RNA sequence: ACCU
């Protein structure tokens, strides 16, 4: 997996307002860590869960447009950031645009006070 | 009980799969204090933490050595690569607080891990 | 999904 790619991930079981079920997520961990996790068969990668509920788009969230990829308009929730074992990766879906990824970088900086 | 950035809490990470950090262990709050304040006020929602381990054999650039001289009983390292948002109900107990210097390091460790 |  690579940073910017959209993957179907298994987030269950989730507690409280943690994003649940099997849903798309954007890889945001750097590619050196991603490359290290793949071949070794261990380690974690970091992803940003995605939701179809787009009634509100907070500044720490990024609107993703449906393309081949996501079938409906969605928003990436940087506040839902989560490091997961690679075995949670189910399906490759596609990748966000460079514009969407650049926005996600800013959303992550904002959320993590970086 | 307000959780603040830089503070250390006993968090419940179970159940975990694969190489995911597990069990009930210390973690450093790294989400901004606006989100944090909102989370306590509403009694729900997610805040973001960085898990901590006592296995300090090697400290990677995306990891930060935390001195016991923290609330932590022994020397530990914060694993920015294990960062995850958690529901407030996973917050069990406040433990302590990292120094301003250690937190700055953690910010740098977060930037490196997340390519920011 | 829900909450922000």
């Amino acid at each position: 997996m690579r940073r910017g790619e959209i993957w179907q991930v298994d987030l269950d079981p989730a507690r409280g307002s943690e994003a649940n079920n099997q849903r798309p997520a954007v890889v945001v961990s750097n590619d050196r860590a991603n490359a290290t996790a793949t071949r070794l068969g261990r380690g974690v990668i970091t992803v940003v869960p995605v939701t179809s509920n787009i009634a509100k788009v907070y500044p720490f969230q990024v609107l993703l447009s449906a393309t081949t990829g996501l079938q409906v308009d969605c928003k990436a929730q940087a506040e839902q950031i989560r490091s997961i074992a690679t075995e949670r990766l189910l399906r490759p879906i596609g990748r966000v645009s460079a514009a969407e990824l650049a926005q996600l970088d800013e959303a992550l900086k904002l959320h993590l006070d970086l």
